[PDB]
């Protein structure tokens, strides 16, 4: 009756897209007066997170991934239709990061705070930076809060800060990409940083209550590291037409999954740069090589690729130099 | 009253994010005996196509309109959760084509179908070629629904009905880029096309109970026409290269031109493809509008456009007509 101990028979049903046996384990924990924070933290999320180490280690597709998302929202949106209305006014917006599609994280974020009693508006996935500072203004937003899920989004929540400051408006981040402590938040600015709603509901009554002081002055980050953000296309995008003239010819599909990959691999570097943390870095050279390992595709492909980004990487950020020669 | 008599005060609620009235109406319509396929149609489906005028009247931003997507998936839920188990056998698949992100053409589709009884499986928004077919193929999927929302995705789904076809399954095809008729469907080896659910219905209910024979034929296309697509990006951010040596434009505004200069290229990569002026011809109408309401010069698109002539004649000569066509 705890409900970790409930996430096997939900996924069992929510891998398959049955929505309805496993929306209603979710409700009746909750009739069972289990909280809905922890209904949501230690079954919905936790299961979650179990679907996505399940794709990773290439256990299961995007199809069951899809499902298993589609029963998740299920879940909240029942949740939600159980909730009494708000008894705190004061208006916070939950995004998910600028460029950032992880809807849920926003989403169960932004419910638990409604079952502490907050009036809640989640737009969940990217939405243009001017949108919603805009929408702030509109909707006479006290607070943003920030769900950022890779750390490759953090130059658009930087600029994001920035433009809520500027409406005299105070951003708490969160999700996976700000890691167990505030020092990535702290590097771009945000006012706040915790890692769950029990923390960020204490932070934002305080900021209904007593709206602080916010710069107005942009947090400092490394142009270099900025630089090498915007490179990425570019650099990815060339280094994969040498190497295809001819040291690996590869066919559409793989092309494009390498591309992808080098993209990616430039965006963590420069993320791991601009909040001076090398470990962004050294994490995902980890995370890939055993998503690849999983999946039977020599590794020679990537290698390849990185020695090829070697070059060009350090032509815009030589900063990144000593960041390359760990791997 | 009628469903569709509720659509103004459905978006009233839906835009600002005030789910619970929201969903009310879609149950209460229910209790009232009207059939889910009409509230759907006539309300939903009808609201949110409103909703994305306004949005393209640039009265709207996508902070609105993503909290009147949420209300749309939520109200979608609550119908769901009253739906009595499947009284057909055979497992629908219900895919949005392959870089195709709006879920709610797919799930609307799908659950419309649903409500007739069907056994449905929503993949929803996006997923690899190769991850629809292996669910198809463990799930034992009766029959493949393709939904698509732009032209620019016909590509893949021509590629998706290929490996559709060498495991036997069928598919139907649906979604605004399809247009009022068979013809793009068709042309893409689709073994079936129709306008909504009610159509669908039939012909599917059909191959449930008399298995089709299925083309291990693919569908003839123009190669040049697939060049074109996968050159999109590279014309689109070398164009704007040269013009910014330099014919005029700051960051976020050289990224919005880059962007609508791949789906020029896409569009009419596209209406090559399936052989329809019409495709390429009504982007140019749909973006010179969408432009217009935002106040922002289209000497800038002209020039854009101006600037991709030489590189994409030199890629697919059979498109200088279609170019020309334009001013
Ligand atoms: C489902 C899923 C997706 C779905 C999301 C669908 C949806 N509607 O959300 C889709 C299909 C879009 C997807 C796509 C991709 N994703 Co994904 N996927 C996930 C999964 C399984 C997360 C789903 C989820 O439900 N999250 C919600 C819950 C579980 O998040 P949470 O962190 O528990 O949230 C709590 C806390 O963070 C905190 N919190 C959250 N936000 C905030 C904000 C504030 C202010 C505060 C105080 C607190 C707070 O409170 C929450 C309380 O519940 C994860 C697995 C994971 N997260 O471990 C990946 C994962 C995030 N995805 C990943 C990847 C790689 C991808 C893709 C790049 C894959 C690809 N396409 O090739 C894309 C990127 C898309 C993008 N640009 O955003 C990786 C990232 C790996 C890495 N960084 O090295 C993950 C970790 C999977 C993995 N490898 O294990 N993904
Ligand atoms: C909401 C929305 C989004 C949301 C979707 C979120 C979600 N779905 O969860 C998000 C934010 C993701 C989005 C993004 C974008 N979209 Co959008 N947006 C829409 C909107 C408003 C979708 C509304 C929706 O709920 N669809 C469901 C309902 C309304 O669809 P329906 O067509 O009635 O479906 C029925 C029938 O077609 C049929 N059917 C549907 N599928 C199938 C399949 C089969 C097999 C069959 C038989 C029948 C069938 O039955 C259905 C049920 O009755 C439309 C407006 C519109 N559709 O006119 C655009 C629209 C599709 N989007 C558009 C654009 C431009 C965008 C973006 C390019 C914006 C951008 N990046 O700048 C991106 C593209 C993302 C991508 N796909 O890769 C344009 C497309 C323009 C064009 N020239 O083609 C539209 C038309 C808005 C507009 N009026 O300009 N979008
Ligand atoms: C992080 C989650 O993203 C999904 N995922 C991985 N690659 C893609 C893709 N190309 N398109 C859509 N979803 C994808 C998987 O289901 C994974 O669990
Ligand atoms: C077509 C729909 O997509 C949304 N839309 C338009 N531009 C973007 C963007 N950059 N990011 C996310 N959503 C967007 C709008 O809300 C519109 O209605």
């Amino acid at each position: 009756e705890a409900p970790a101990s409930y996430v096997e028979p939900y996924l069992g049903d929510a891998i398959v897209g049955n929505r309805r046996p496993a929306v209603r384990l979710t409700l009746d924990l909750l009739d069972h007066r289990v909280p809905e924070a922890d209904i949501v933290e230690d079954l919905l999320a936790a299961a979650q997170r179990e679907v996505g180490e399940r794709w990773y280690r290439n256990e299961l597709s995007p199809a069951d991934e899809h499902l298993a998302s589609g029963v998740a929202g299920a879940a909240l949106d029942a949740l939600a239709a159980e909730l009494p209305p708000p008894t705190r006014d004061g208006l916070v917006v939950v995004a998910c990061a600028e460029g950032d599609w992880h809807s849920l994280s926003a989403q169960m974020f932004g419910e638990t705070l409604r079952a502490s009693g907050f009036d809640v508006s989640v737009l969940g996935a990217s939405t243009p930076r001017t949108a919603v500072v805009d929408f702030l203004t509109r909707a006479g937003g006290d607070s943003l809060a920030v769900s950022c899920n890779m750390p490759i989004f953090f130059p658009g929540v930087a600029q994001l800060i920035n433009a809520a400051h500027e409406i005299g408006v105070p951003v708490i981040v969160g999700g996976r990409a700000f890691g167990d402590d505030d020092r990535r938040a702290a590097r771009l600015g945000a006012d706040a940083w915790a890692a769950g709603a029990s923390e960020a509901a204490e932070i934002l009554a305080g900021w209904h209550a007593r709206r602080p002081e916010v710069g107005s002055e942009p947090a400092p980050l490394d142009g270099a590291a900025l630089r090498l953000f915007a490179a990425s296309s570019t650099l990815a995008t060339a280094t994969v037409d040498e190497l295809t003239a001819s040291p690996i010819l590869l066919d559409a599909d793989q092309v494009d999954q390498l591309r992808e990959h080098l993209v990616f691999a430039v965006q963590f570097l420069a993320a791991a740069r601009l909040v001076d943390d090398d470990s962004i870095f050294e994490d995902f050279l980890v995370w890939i090589d055993e998503l690849l390992r999983t999946r039977d595709v020599p590794r020679e492909v990537l290698a390849a690729g990185l020695e090829g980004l070697r070059a060009k990487v350090i032509a815009v950020d030589p900063g990144a130099t000593r960041l390359l020669d760990a791997a």
